[PDB]
């Protein structure tokens, strides 16, 4: 019954050049500032609804009436992930096989046998902060990374990147960025000219064959080795389907080591950076957590079952990802025409956005303090209303990594105030760079020690 707002338009460009700007996510926060609970968005072939508000998106969030899209980024993205988990539609064959060859490498059993394994890569994490020296700091988005990534080459595939050995990022994840830079900047002028852009093309196909070669490698490695392995990369190459009783075939596997690379770790560590920073802005906060991981983690390393105990840690991450998740955005299509909120009517096939920064500070939800830092408001898991808080997105197609980010999350940002004092000692002022997901740029610290020992 109403009409739909929509931000300035350039002609037959329509609202396109309105993301023509390294941070387009909170171009359209604010968009959605001024415009409200949904706005259109027009671009050359295209319409996307943008939604903020918690009474639509619950509504966008019933499976029964949307699904889940494949948004223009994911069908970029999906040139390098192809029908991997991420960017297969729910009706696509592979994506329920895989769905269901690869849950149970995510639930709670599998979560305590990873653990030893977090363990092994946080204390690298630890142990090179011990050994800064006198006034030397830290670059906390580059080792969130560093962790990170380690963790999910570690515990998914028992391949190690073997970050904290390197000064500069391991070669796998410098390709993948740069062969992303080169297919997005691509999409843009003159090609087929002298230096094109590779340098005459050659760098992306360096950047493929990097890629390739670690696939090829983590694969033959396993096959090669003598001893058993019960990880990702197990159910992956044997795990076969309950439905068709067939393992996934070897395309969709390669897919799949890709996906979870990359999935498994920049999204994670984002989050410990933001909440890492978030701690340091709010010291009273800070303190409460930390005064947790000293009485929690009574022993040189942490056990499965003390991470579990890490309760008001656990808030300060919910708290981080409620402000900023680092996946900001999933998209959705209308199965059926159908009239969104009462008010809205869609045709089938629309596509609607979920704009989750926004969602999340919406205060009709959440009270009027909505730009608070405030852990307090995770107390209660009950007291929260169904789908005001979706950074792992929605039902069926929600992030099967949740529990293995959140367990390792809580677990290094345990230990990291368990065995360190930290100081915002440039007065950090925060600059959110965005690719496709979000994380603190240029954020650094000093960590004092406690000189508090590690069977580390
Ligand atoms: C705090 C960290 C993380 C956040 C905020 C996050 C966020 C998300 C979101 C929003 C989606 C839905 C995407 C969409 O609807 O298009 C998703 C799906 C997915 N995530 Fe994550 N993720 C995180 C960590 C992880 C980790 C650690 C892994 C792997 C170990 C992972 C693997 C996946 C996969 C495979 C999917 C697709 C699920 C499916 O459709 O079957 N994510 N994630
Ligand atoms: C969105 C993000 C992500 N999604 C879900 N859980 C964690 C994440 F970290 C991402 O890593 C983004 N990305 C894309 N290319 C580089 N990075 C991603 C990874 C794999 C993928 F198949 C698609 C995809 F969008």
């Amino acid at each position: 019954i109403k009409e739909m707002p929509q931000p300035k338009t350039f002609g037959e460009l329509k609202n396109l050049p309105l993301l023509n700007t390294d941070k387009p996510v909170q171009a359209l926060m604010k968009i959605a500032d001024e415009l409200g609970e949904i706005f259109k968005f027009e671009a050359p072939g295209r319409v996307t609804r943008y939604l903020s508000s918690q009474r639509l998106i619950k509504e966008a969030c019933d499976e029964s009436r949307f699904d889940k899209n494949l948004s223009q980024a994911l069908k970029f993205v999906r040139d390098f992930f192809g029908d991997g988990l991420v960017t297969s539609w729910t009706h696509e064959k592979n994506w329920k096989k895989a769905h269901n060859i690869l849950l149970p490498s995510f639930s709670q059993q599998a979560m305590k046998g990873y653990h030893a394994m977090m363990v092994d890569i946080a204390v690298q994490l630890v142990q090179k902060w011990e050994r800064l020296n006198a006034d030397e700091h830290i670059e906390v988005p580059e080792d969130m990374t560093r962790l990170t990534l380690d963790t999910i080459g570690l515990c998914g595939f028992n391949y190690r990147f073997n970050s904290f050995y390197r000064d500069q990022p391991h070669p796998f994840i410098t390709s993948m960025v740069r062969a992303l830079d080169e297919a997005m900047n691509k999409l843009q002028r003159a090609n087929p000219d002298d230096p094109a852009y590779d340098e005459n093309k050659r760098q992306f196909q360096e950047d493929i064959k990097v890629m390739n070669d670690l696939v090829d490698k983590i694969i033959a490695d396993r096959k090669a080795s003598g001893e058993q392995s019960d990880d990702l990369l197990t159910h992956m190459l044997n795990g076969k389907d309950p439905e068709t009783g067939e393992p996934l075939d070897d395309e969709n596997i390669r897919y799949q080591i890709i996906t979870f690379l990359i999935a498994g770790h920049e999204t994670t560590s984002g989050l410990l950076s933001f909440a890492l920073y978030f701690l340091v802005k709010n010291p009273h906060v800070l303190q409460k957590a930390a005064e947790e991981a000293a009485r929690v983690l009574v022993d040189p390393v942490p056990s499965y079952k003390q991470v579990k105990q890490l309760k008001y840690v656990g808030m300060v991450l919910n708290e981080a990802l409620r402000l900023w998740p680092t996946a900001p955005a999933f998209s959705l299509y209308a199965k059926e025409d159908t009239v969104l909120g009462g008010e809205y009517p869609l045709e089938k096939g629309d596509e609607l956005m979920v704009l989750i920064p926004q969602l999340h500070r919406d205060k009709t939800i959440w009270g009027d303090d909505v730009e608070e830092f405030r852990p307090e408001r995770f107390e209660n898991p009950s007291a929260i209303p169904q789908h005001a808080f979706k950074p792992f997105g929605n039902g069926q197609r929600a992030c099967i990594g949740q529990q293995f980010a959140l367990h390792e999350a809580t677990l290094v940002l345990g230990m990291m105030l368990k065995h360190f004092d930290f100081e915002d000692h440039t007065n950090y002022e925060l600059d959110i760079k965005e690719t496709l997901t979000l994380k603190p740029e240029g954020f650094v610290v000093k960590a004092k020690s406690k000189k508090i020992p590690l069977g580390g």
